[PDB]
């Protein structure tokens, strides 16, 4: 079908989050398309220059809002988070 996704940013860098690939705990999961390469949020954040924050969920933004908040709202949280979790996402 279609690849559900969301446009995201980090610093002045733009990328695309493939939502169904966004699986807990997300940090090292290849779910971000950046320059036609599928990479992890940790790598995207590093390349965007925000690794010094030590909080990828706050470094990445969706519509200007910290990804952390969109995740906490339940509207854009990890795919199938209620059943698939590492217990280290918090
Ligand atoms: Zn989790």
């Amino acid at each position: 079908d279609m690849e559900i996704a969301y446009p995201i940013t980090c610093g002045e860098s733009k990328a695309i989050l493939l939502w169904k690939k966004f699986v807990c705990p997300g940090i090292n999961v290849k779910c971000v398309k950046f320059n036609d390469q599928l990479i992890s949020p940790k790598h995207f954040v590093h390349l965007a220059g925000k690794s010094t924050l030590k909080d990828w969920k706050r470094a990445i933004r969706l519509g200007g809002i910290m990804l952390r908040k969109m995740m906490d709202s339940g509207q854009i949280d990890f795919y199938q988070h209620d059943k698939v979790c590492s217990n280290t996402c918090r």
